[PDB]
């Protein structure tokens, strides 16, 4: 038995009692203090009985609680995902198996000083190791093939070039991108702790199979050849928000931009198999042979096919461009002029311009689900979901109904408990809410209703 | 107008680093496999061909300042191949898949930001105009709420609510 805890079940009472009077209200409040410990150590939640009657419970928080991390918090209420129904409370749920292992994890860490301290600096080492590979791509750039403290670092690495040489100042920085590539996996794994989940699903990882794959291109640029070093420069999207969203614009309706350009490719067969049955004579594509300066790229329909596919794509002007300039007293000069301006709107006009639209459509189509989710989480109540709207006039605002009364956090907290404490020692709201987490069922989460709101 | 490309010039610039990435892989793929190709044609102030990708330096300038700015990409200054010539495939494959990659989408990725931009400011000040216009300044209350009342909205922004009182 410890006296702390004693105490803290006895300022439970006391806060429960409170509630019909007014001078234990006002004593019970902090001016070291024990009542100020107690009040940053307990918790309250709302929850929905059987009957539909909404009951509030105040325990107090377990100890395991206060290893949660604010990133993996931050990351939680940013993701989280609205069901059918409009609610967040099925994932924010699912998530809980997690979040107690997780906080597990981060109490086995915080118990091993080196590698928590290791952990504790990953964006270092991620930006150590995108520096060091912007410098040594920049300097392959600029002298291969041969034979803020970054103005410092580029003075150290001319010095080293000047005195050692290129090689022996690429050899270094490899060496050093790679020790500390290394660095920064043992970290990422220490701290994310994806090997809780197990060996299947940090290989399942997608983070952690690209920073393989960071290491291996690394090995290479070390050993087998140093132009393997250009790859590395793919980590700006991997560091960059802003650019990955730009990217996303276009890999969201990446199937729509492949099968308009499978339109093309049948636009270009139908108009090559057209221009091989009525205008073979036409391709005439001038070449410059290595030690007759034209050649017909129409004698098979492969040929034309590709002759049309590559320059008529690629010329602003369209297939007409590179084919044999006809003279107006021709009888195949009309015909000609339909071709080149059938092929000129239909392909270039239309068809390359679907795939800038797609582009476009995308931008916005993100634009919009980011201002409605956006707009959802900051107006809305995660656990209830009512809006700010309905705390309008009333003694309790919006603020103290999310940070006091519906804190999804202490919601985890009460899950939490509910699966440290021992089934004897339940109480009714406690039994109540381990029966429905058994039974698999959320009724016990309050929706569209504030204690507050109805009383 | 100009805000409309100042507003995401981050994400401009971004979009301008990927591009040169890409142009500095496909410099280093032509000047592994394709440096014959790069054969340019100079006008000499008082031979008129010289080679452009001799060092890996001068082909990544010479893809960035070609490639980017012709309509059909690097392809348009590499020198013309034969059918007959075993690298042939290898170059249509090369030129199609910098006009894509390059021109076709990265190019107007800064066209799409610039677009986008100019819709969110649309947005936004439609936004603002509508809560200024229709929204009481000091206590936020909206014009519906004064519909069938002795005072009206204009009289309670005029003499009830009056920000410079
Ligand atoms: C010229 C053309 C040939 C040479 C360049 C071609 C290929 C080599 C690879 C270049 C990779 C550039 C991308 C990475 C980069 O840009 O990362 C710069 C990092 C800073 O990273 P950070 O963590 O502060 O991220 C801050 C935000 N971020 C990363 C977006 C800037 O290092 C720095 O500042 C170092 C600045 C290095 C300055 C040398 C100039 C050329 C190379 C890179 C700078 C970008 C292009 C400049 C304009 C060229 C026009 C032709
Ligand atoms: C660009 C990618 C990196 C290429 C790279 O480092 O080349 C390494 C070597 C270069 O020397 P070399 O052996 O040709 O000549 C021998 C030595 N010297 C060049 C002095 C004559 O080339 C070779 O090994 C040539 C044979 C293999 C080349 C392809 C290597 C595999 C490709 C990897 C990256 C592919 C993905 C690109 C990113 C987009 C994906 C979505
Ligand atoms: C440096 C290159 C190293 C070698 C790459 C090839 C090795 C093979 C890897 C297989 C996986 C490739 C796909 C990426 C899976 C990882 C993933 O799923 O991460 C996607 C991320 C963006 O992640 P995010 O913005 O959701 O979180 C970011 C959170 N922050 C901002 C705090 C860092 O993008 C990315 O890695 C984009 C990376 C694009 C690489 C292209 C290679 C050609
Ligand atoms: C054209 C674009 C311009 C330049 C090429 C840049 C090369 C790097 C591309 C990175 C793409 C990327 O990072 O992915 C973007 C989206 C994001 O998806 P998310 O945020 O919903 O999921 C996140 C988890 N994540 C990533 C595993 C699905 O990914 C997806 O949806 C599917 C992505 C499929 C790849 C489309 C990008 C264009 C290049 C394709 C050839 C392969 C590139 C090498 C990397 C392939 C693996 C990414
Ligand atoms: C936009 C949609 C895309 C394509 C449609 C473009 C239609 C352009 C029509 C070209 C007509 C053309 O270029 O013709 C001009 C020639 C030049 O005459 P000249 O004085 O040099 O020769 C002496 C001959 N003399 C005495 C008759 C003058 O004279 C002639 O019309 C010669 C007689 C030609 C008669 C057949 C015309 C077939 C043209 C179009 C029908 C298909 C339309 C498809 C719409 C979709
Ligand atoms: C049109 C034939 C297509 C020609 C070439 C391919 C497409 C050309 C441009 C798009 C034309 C198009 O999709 O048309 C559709 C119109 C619809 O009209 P609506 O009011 O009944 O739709 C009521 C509402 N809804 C459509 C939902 C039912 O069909 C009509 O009635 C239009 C009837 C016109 C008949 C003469 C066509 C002569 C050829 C013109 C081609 C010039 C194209 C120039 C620009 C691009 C060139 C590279
Ligand atoms: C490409 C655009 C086309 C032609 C070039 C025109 C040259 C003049 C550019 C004027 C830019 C300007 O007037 O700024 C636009 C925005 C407005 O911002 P705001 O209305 O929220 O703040 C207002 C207070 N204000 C301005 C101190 C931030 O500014 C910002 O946000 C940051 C502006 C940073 C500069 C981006 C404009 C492109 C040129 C850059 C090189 C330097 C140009 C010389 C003038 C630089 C200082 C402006
Ligand atoms: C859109 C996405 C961007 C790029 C992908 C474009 C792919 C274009 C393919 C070009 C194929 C080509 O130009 O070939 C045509 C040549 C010409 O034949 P000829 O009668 O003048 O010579 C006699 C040879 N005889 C008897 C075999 C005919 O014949 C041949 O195919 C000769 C045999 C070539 C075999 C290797 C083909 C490699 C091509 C593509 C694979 C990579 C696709 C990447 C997709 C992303
Ligand atoms: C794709 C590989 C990339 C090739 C070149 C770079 C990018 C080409 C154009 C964009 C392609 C792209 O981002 O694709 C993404 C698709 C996504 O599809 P999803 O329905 O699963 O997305 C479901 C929803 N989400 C994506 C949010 C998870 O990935 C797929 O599944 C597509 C799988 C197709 C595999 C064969 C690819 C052959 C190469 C095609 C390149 C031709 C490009 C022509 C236009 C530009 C040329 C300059
Ligand atoms: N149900 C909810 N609806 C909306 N926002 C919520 C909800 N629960 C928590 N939040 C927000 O999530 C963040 C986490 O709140 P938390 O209780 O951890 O406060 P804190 O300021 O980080 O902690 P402390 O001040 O007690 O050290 C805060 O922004 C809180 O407003
Ligand atoms: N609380 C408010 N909400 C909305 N609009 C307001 C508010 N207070 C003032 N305004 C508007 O701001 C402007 C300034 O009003 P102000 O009292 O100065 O009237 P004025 O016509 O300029 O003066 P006067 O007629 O007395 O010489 C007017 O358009 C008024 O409608
Ligand atoms: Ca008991
Ligand atoms: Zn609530
Ligand atoms: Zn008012």
């Amino acid at each position: 038995v410890s006296p702390r805890e004693v105490g803290h079940n006895i300022y439970i009472l006391a806060l429960q009692l409170s509630r019909h009077n007014k001078q234990l209200q006002h004593l019970l409040k902090p001016v070291e203090d024990p009542l100020a410990y107690y009040e940053n150590h307990t918790s309250q939640i709302e929850i929905v009985r059987q009957d539909r009657s909404m009951e509030q419970i105040v325990f107090p928080v377990p100890g395991i609680c206060q290893f949660l991390t604010e990133e993996t918090k931050h990351r939680l209420f940013t993701t989280t995902e609205q069901d059918e129904q409009g609610s967040k409370v099925s994932d924010f749920f699912d998530q809980s198996s997690f979040l107690h292992n997780e906080m597990e994890w981060q109490r086995k860490l915080r118990s091993m000083p080196l590698i928590y301290w290791f952990s504790r600096r990953m964006t270092l080492w991620g930006s150590i190791s995108f520096n060091l590979a912007v410098f040594i791509n920049i300097i392959i750039a600029f002298f291969y093939p041969y034979m803020s403290i970054r103005p410092l670092i580029v003075a150290l690495i001319l010095r080293s070039i000047y005195y050692l040489g290129i090689g022996p100042t690429l050899n270094i920085l490899g060496a050093l991108n790679l020790t500390n590539k290394i660095v920064f996996v043992v970290s990422f794994v220490g701290n994310r702790g994806t090997f809780i989940r197990g060996y299947k699903a940090m290989v399942m990882d997608m983070e952690f199979l690209y920073h393989v794959g960071y290491i291996l291109t690394s090995v290479l640029g070390l050993f087998a050849h140093e132009l393997f070093y250009s790859i590395l420069l793919f980590d700006l999207i991997y560091r960059e928000e802003t650019l990955f969203n730009v990217i996303k614009s276009v890999t969201r309706n990446g199937r729509s931009i492949l099968l308009t350009a499978l339109l093309a490719l049948i636009l270009v067969y139908l108009f090559s198999i057209v221009g091989f049955l009525f205008l073979k004579d036409d391709f005439i594509l001038e070449v410059d042979r290595l030690p007759d300066s034209t050649e017909r790229a129409c004698d098979t329909l492969l040929m034309c096919i590709v002759t049309v596919m590559n320059h008529g794509l690629r010329n602003g002007g369209g297939v007409g461009d590179i084919l044999r300039k006809p003279s107006k007293d021709e009888s195949l000069f009309p015909a000609r002029v339909v071709y080149d301006l059938l092929f000129f709107f239909i392909v270039i006009i239309i068809v390359l311009n679907l795939i800038f639209g797609v582009i476009i459509d995308t931008f916005a189509d993100l634009r919009s689900e980011k201002q409605k989710k956006e707009e959802i989480l900051k107006t809305t109540c995660f656990i209830c979901g009512l809006e700010r709207d309905k705390f309008d006039n009333k003694t309790v605002s919006f603020e103290e109904h999310i940070k006091l009364e519906h804190n999804m956090w202490n919601y985890l907290y009460f899950i939490v408990l509910v699966r440290v404490k021992n089934k004897t020692d339940y109480t009714g709201p406690e039994s109540y809410v381990a029966q429905m987490i058994k039974n698999k069922n959320l009724d016990w989460f309050p929706r569209m209703r504030a204690m507050s709101l109805v009383s």
